[PDB]
């Protein structure tokens, strides 16, 4: 279950989702924004599902990609306050699975923001360690997908 | 015109919005789910576009009513780091305010969360000054529905 995939997050990856998140979460406009070229750039079958941004290729200049990007990085900050509580992890992650599900999002697509976020993470010198800790992260989500 | 609405959003507004944010945003969680049961409570005629949290009588015992007002409460977080730039501030509102144009909510309904959000302040011990100025960021909104 979904519970049963937060439960697992240990002490240990908790304190490398959090002191990555002190710095990739610091500039969510920047590192939003570059996640999401990245997901474009890297998977391109993926664009399609974003036709409400418009042309995404824009970039920072796309305001409707702007505003999707810094709220994503949102979504993201509500997970990581959520690590200590379970019950109240899986309320939110839920809630945000609906979202995506609507949109038939499946599990392995969603499991595609992996990549990007490696990337995202190098950038700031976080190595595999960290990306491995985001991917149990994200495993949670793709529970509910 | 949601850029004049932003531009109302002065230097003693902005203070007044970030003072009580600082003190309400503490407990996401609490002040969430007090916000949409006051919501309910006072103007039951909304209660109809929640269908899919199910009986949000039940409150916080209501998991999808306790992700949905957590979420809500990121998306306030949201605003108020905006503040600082009233381009980034609009995209972010206008990307919610599509939330709400596809769930068919207007201007005035949005606008039906100022009730809520006096008494919930005015428990807290933040009068009509606080509750004014939070009438002044939701007036951003109501302009992009
Ligand atoms: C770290 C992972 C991800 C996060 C935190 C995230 C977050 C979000 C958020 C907060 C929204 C707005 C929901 C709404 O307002 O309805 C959204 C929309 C969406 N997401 Fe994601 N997402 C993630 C990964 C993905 C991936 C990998 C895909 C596709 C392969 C995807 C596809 C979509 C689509 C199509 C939308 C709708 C965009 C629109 O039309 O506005 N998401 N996502
Ligand atoms: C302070 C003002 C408000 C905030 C910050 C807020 C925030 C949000 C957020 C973040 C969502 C989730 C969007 C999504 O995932 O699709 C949402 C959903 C929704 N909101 Fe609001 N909202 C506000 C006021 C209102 C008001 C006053 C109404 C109705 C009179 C309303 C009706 C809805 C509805 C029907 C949904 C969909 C719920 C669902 O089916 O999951 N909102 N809102
Ligand atoms: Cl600044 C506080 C806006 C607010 C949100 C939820 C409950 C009470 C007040």
């Amino acid at each position: 279950s979904v519970y049963d995939a937060a439960a697992q997050l240990t002490a240990d990856v908790k304190k490398d989702l959090r002191d990555s998140w002190k710095v990739i979460g610091s500039d969510k406009k920047g590192n939003g924004v570059a996640l999401m070229t990245t997901l474009f750039a890297d998977n391109q079958e993926t664009i399609g599902y974003f036709k409400r941004l418009g042309d995404v290729s824009q970039g920072m200049a796309n305001d409707k990609l702007r505003g999707h990007s810094i709220t994503l990085m949102y979504a993201l900050q509500n997970f990581i306050d959520q690590l200590d509580n379970p019950d109240d992890l899986v309320c939110v992650v839920e809630k945000f699975a609906v979202n995506h599900i609507t949109r038939k999002i499946s599990a392995a697509e969603f499991g595609k923001i992996n990549g990007p976020i490696k990337k995202v993470l190098a950038s700031k010198n976080f190595g595999d360690k960290y990306a491995n800790a985001w991917a149990k992260l994200v495993a949670v989500v793709q529970a509910a997908l």
